[PDB]
C-alpha cells in the first residue's frame, strides 16, 4: 500500500484519474455494477474501493464514509494515488417544499456548517463544486429525464443539531443553530447532507475537480420507491463520469 | 422614479427580466452598443443605466458602481423593478501565471473578501454564481473564440490592501492579508476584482440569478503592464461574450 | 493622470492638502462652488474632482462614491497625491427619536458594520475621527448655526439589510442584523452611513487625518447646512 | 430499531448504561471478549455493538468510526437508548519527546480542532472530561503500572493538514495550521487524535459522562491491550 | 523588588512553590492564619502577598484582585519567582437550583467568557484544571466530608451583563449574553465566577499546575468560606 | 451600601456626578488632596473611593483596579450611585520613540484587546471617548502646558503577553500577538493601558460621558519594564473642573 489508509497502490488504479465516492461501503459494489470489467480492490474501515472501466479508462469507486474527517482522508489519498475528479454521489433529504422525493439534486455550491473544511481553506473560501462535473452530472440528469434542481446545499458536521433536529436526547440545539433550518430555507439551500462541504472545499483549494449528485429519498417539511431513487441517482453518476473521463 | 437610488421605473424596463451590470457607468453605453435600439434611461451618482433589445427583448444594462455596497443597492432596486437574472461584466489582473492577458475568465464562486455578502448570509454560505448563467458564459465565450478559464476568484472590499498591493501611500499590509495573494495562488485563484462577492451571494441567497465574466487586462506575476491601452481590447472581448450570454437566458 | 482611477496629476491638486469628500459626485460642484478659483479637474466612475482656493490655499473635491471599497480608493489615491486631511460630508438617516430632519451630525467614531476597513486594521482598533478634525466641525457647525449632534455613527455596506430596512426584494433580514437597530439606538447611536468606519479606520490606522459630517435628511423612527460646515471646518485645517 | 443509525432497542442494552467505545468496529468484539456473556448485537456501517457483563451489570461495546460526525451519532443514539458513560479507548501518537511506545494516555480535556463540537456548545466551552471517567481511567491505569501521561490532547477534524502534515498532494498546510505543531507542543498537548473533542464537549454539555484512554503506538517528534485493559478495569469501577 | 507588580523578590518565597491565590486581600492573612510561621511578605494595589509553612514546606497565598487581568499578573510574576502550583479559593453563586449556599464547587474546566485567556491560546484550548490539584481538593473537601459538586464553571469578564444580570444602570444585555444563563444551565453549568478561565487557561498552557475550590453563597435560582478554606489548605498539602 | 462592591451610599457621592477613576487604590488619596475638603469614603478591596469638591461641586474619586473586569464593577455600581462622567486617569507604556517618560496623552480611542467590552457592545462597536471629556483634558493640558499626545491606546487583559512581553516565565506569546506591538506602532497607536478599552466601550454604549488620561512611565520600543505624574494627576482634576 502507498497510502497511510486506503490500502491501495497506484497500480491497483490502473492510471485511473476518476472516482466516484459514495457516504455507504455497501454501495461501492453496486455502482462498480454498472461500469465494464468491475473488481474488488480494498476494504479498510469505511473505505472500500472498487474499480471498474468506462470506455476502456479506468474508474474507480470509494467510499468516504460518515462525515468530513472520513472523507479528508479517501479524498486525500485518492489525490496522491492519481485521483483528480471526485464524483460524489448519495441520497438525501430536502428542506425547500419545491423539491419532492425522486428529485435529483446537483450541488453548485455548499454552506460549510463542517469542520475539516477549515483545514484546508478560511471560511471566506466557496465550498464550490467543478463546473465540468456539474456540467455532466445535470447533463446526465436529463438524459435520463430525471427532474433536477441544481443549487447550494448546506453540509453539517452532525445529523442531529446542526440540522436542527430536536427530537433528540437532549431535545436542545445551541444557539447557533436555533431558528436555522428556516433560515437556509430562506435562502434557496435545497438540502442537507454531511461530506459536501469537505469535498468540494479540499478539492476546489487543491487543484482537483469534484462534484455531487443525490436522489432524494425523504422530505422534512412534509421502501421500493428510495430504491428507484437511488437507481437513478447512481445511474447519473456514472454517465455523468463518462463524460469526464 | 420607483426605486430610491436609480431613477427608474418598472414601464422603463419594458419587461426586461435580465440586466448586464458593469461597474463603470462610463461602459454601459458601450455594452448597450452590441444590442439592438439602446436607450439611455438614467443617470444618478454611480447608477446610469440603458435599455436595448437582444433578440426582440427588452435587456437592461446599469452600472453597479465599485464594491459590493453600491453593486448591493443597484441590484436591489433592480430586483424590485422586475430584474431576476443579473450578469457582470468586469475587467481584471490575474494572478495565476498561466492565465495570460486578453483571456476571458468566467468565475464559479469567490472568496468573500468583503464586508456586503455578510449582510445576505453568514460567511459559510458560498457566494457560487447560478448555473444556468455560467453555462451561458461557458458557451457565450466558446461562440466567440476567447481563452477561457474557469474557477475561483478572490472578491475584495479593496483595491490595494485586499490583493497584497505595496505600492501604496503608507505601504503596508495589515497582517490578515500579508502572504495572502500566494495563499490564494495557491489555492488556485484565478484573479482578483471588487463585486462578484457580494452580487453572487446576495442572489444566490435571494433566488436570484447571476453570472461573472471578465476579461484579464494585466497580471500580477507579469512584468510588462498590458501592451498599451490597445490591448485592453480585451475589455471589448469580454462585453460580446456578456452579451451573446445573455441571449442564452432570455 | 499618476493615479489608476482619478485621472488627476500631482500638479492639478497644485500642493492642496485637504480634500472634502462627498458621497455623489453631482454634488461636487456646488461644494466647490462655495469656494474661490473653483476649477473642475476630472470625472472617472463615481470619482468626479473639482480644485478650489480657500484663504489663499489649494482645496479638492472629489466625490467617493457609496460605500467603503470605492472610499478606500478615493483616499488612497488622493492621499498619494498629497491630502492629508480628508473632510467626508455626507446625508444620513438618524436612528434616534429626538433627532431631526434637518439637524447636521458629527462623527467621533462609527460601529463598523463594513468590511474594506478590515483591510487596514483588526476589528480590535477603533474607527475614529481625529481630533482637530472633529473639533473643527463642531466648531464651524457653531458658527454656521445649526442643530448639532456628536456622536457614534453606525457605517453599512448595505442601504438595506445592513441598516435593517424591510420593504426591499426578499424584505427578509440576515440574522446578524434583525433587529439591530433598536439595539444600537438603545447604545446611543445616532444614525446610519455608509462610508465612514473605511474613511474614519483606513485614516486613523494610516497617519492620515479624518472627519466626519452630516446633514439628516430622513429620520427612522418619525445639503447647502452641513456643506456650509464642512466648508468652514475646512479652512480652520489648512 | 429504536434508533435510526444503530440498528438497537433499549431492549438489546440490557439496561446498560455504560459504554465503551474505540473508532475501528474490529476491535469492539476483542474489548468485549474481555467481559462476561458476550454477544453480537448489531453491524451497520462502522457502528458494530457488541453487549456484555461486567461484574453483573451490562455494557455495551461500541463502535463511533472516523471522525467527530460519525463519533456524534453513535454518542447521541446510544444516549437515547440509555448510554450515561462513556470510555473512549485508541491508540494514538505523540507530539512530546517524553512520551515514548507503550505509554498510556488520559486526556483532562482537548483542544477543539473538529467542528461537531461546535454544534452543541460555543467555543469557549471546554471540551472537558468527567472527573469520575478520568479517575477511574488513572487508577487503572495505575493498577497494571502503565507509565501514565495525564493532560491535553488535540483533536482534529483532518488527519493531515490539522495536524501539520506536509507529506501530501499538495504539500500545502492553510495559514491556520501552519505553524501549530510546535505551538501545541509548547503547551503542553499530549498528542493528536479525531474523536475526543466531539465526545468530550457532547457529553459534558448534555449531562453524560465521558473519558478517553489511548496507549501510544508512535512519537512524530522520536500497548494496544494494556490500554484495552485499562479502560475495562476502569469501566469496572463506574458501574 | 524584582517582580515589577508584587514587590516580592525569590528569597521572599523561603523555596515556596505552592500559592493559594484568593481575589480578596483581605481574605489572603486569614488564609495564611490557618498554617505555621505568617509572615506579611507585601502589599501593592490588589495584591497582598503572605507567606506561611505547611508541613515544613513555604507556602504563598497572594490575592489577585477581580478579574482575569490582574489574575494575570500575579500567576505570571509568582511564576517568575518560582511558584509551579496554583490554588484558587474563591465564593460563588451557583446556576444550578439544586446546588445549595454552604456547597462546595470544584472547577474541572471552565467556559471561557473572560479575554486575557486567548492571550495565552486560541479560543478552541481548553481552560482546563490540573487533574492532581482537582483530585486533591476534591479528597479534602470529602476528608472534611462537605457537600462537593465537580464540574464546569462560566467565568465572565463582568459581574452583571456577562452573568447576564438586568438590575443595573442600564437594565439591557447586550445580544451575545441575552438569554445565556438558561444555555449555561441545560448544558451543566454550575455557576458563575470572574478569574478561572485565565488562571486555567494559563496554566495548562505554560505547564503550571491550577486548581479551583469554592464554596456557594448564594444561588440565582433561589462556614462556607471556612469549608471552602479549610479543603483548599487541606488540598494545598497534598499537593505538596 | 447601596451597592454590592464598593460599599457606598448615594448620600456619600453628596450629589456628586463626575468620578475620577484612578487605577492604583493607593492613588486615590493623593488626588482627593489636590481638590477641596477630601474625605475618605471606603475600603473594599481594590475600590478605596474618597469624596472631594471642586468648585463648589462633589466629586468622586473611586480606584477602579487593574482590568476591565474589576473596572466595570466600578463604573457600574458608581454609575447605579448617580455618577455620569468619568475621567480615568492612569500610567502607560509608550510604543512610539518620540513619546517620552512622563509625557501625558490623552485617548480618542482604543483598541479592544479586553474582553469585557465586548460585554456591553460588539466588536465593531468602537472603544471612543466622549468629546467634551477628551476636550476638558486635551485644553486642560494644555492650560498647563505640558507634552501631549492625543491619540488611539491599545487596551488589553494582560500586561505581559498582551503587550507582547517576552521577558516572562515562558518567553513566549501566542500567535494572537505575535509581532503585534510593530503593528499598533505602524497604524499610530500611541500606547498601552489595561482598562480604557472596557471604559470608553460600556460607558460609549450607555449613555455615560468618559474620558481618559495617563502618564507614560516606560516606552516599549526601548525596554519591557522601568526602572511629571504629578501632570497628568493636575489634568485630570482641571478637566474635572470643565466638566461639572
Ligand atoms: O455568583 C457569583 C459568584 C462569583 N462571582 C465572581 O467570582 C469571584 C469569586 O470570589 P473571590 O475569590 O473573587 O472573592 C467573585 O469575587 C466574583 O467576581 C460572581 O461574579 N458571581
Amino acid at each position: 500500500s502507498d497510502v497511510f489508509h486506503l490500502g491501495l497502490t497506484k497500480n491497483d488504479l490502473q492510471g485511473a484519474q476518476l472516482a466516484i465516492v459514495p457516504g455507504d461501503p455497501e454501495r461501492v459494489e453496486k455502482i462498480a455494477a454498472l461500469m465494464d470489467k468491475p473488481v474488488k480492490l480494498a476494504s479498510h474501515r469505511e473505505f472500500t474501493s472498487w474499480r471498474a472501466e468506462l470506455d476502456g479508462k479506468a474508474v474507480i469507486v470509494c467510499s468516504t464514509g460518515i462525515g468530513g474527517p472520513s472523507t479528508s482522508i479517501a479524498v486525500e489519498e485518492l489525490a496522491q494515488l492519481g485521483i483528480r475528479t471526485f464524483l460524489r454521489i448519495g441520497t438525501t433529504g430536502a428542506i425547500q417544499p419545491h423539491i419532492n422525493v425522486g428529485d435529483v439534486l446537483v450541488t453548485t455550491a455548499s454552506v460549510r456548517l463542517d469542520g475539516a473544511s477549515l483545514h484546508f481553506a478560511p471560511m471566506e473560501f466557496p465550498a464550490v463544486a467543478d463546473f465540468a462535473c456539474t456540467t455532466a452530472l445535470v447533463e446526465a440528469a436529463k438524459s435520463i429525464g430525471a427532474t433536477t434542481h441544481v443549487g447550494v446545499t448546506a453540509s453539517s458536521d452532525t445529523f442531529y443539531p446542526g440540522q436542527e433536529r430536536y427530537d433528540t436526547y437532549s431535545g436542545r440545539v445551541v444557539r447557533r443553530f436555533k431558528g436555522s433550518m428556516e433560515e437556509w430555507q430562506a435562502m434557496g439551500v435545497m438540502n442537507y447532507e454531511m461530506e459536501s462541504a469537505t469535498l468540494l472545499t479540499m478539492c476546489a483549494s487543491q487543484g482537483l475537480r469534484a462534484g455531487m449528485v443525490a436522489g432524494v429519498i425523504v422530505n422534512r417539511t412534509q421502501a421500493e420507491t428510495m430504491k428507484q431513487t437511488e437507481s437513478h441517482a447512481v445511474k447519473i453518476v456514472v454517465e455523468a463520469a463518462r463524460r469526464l473521463l
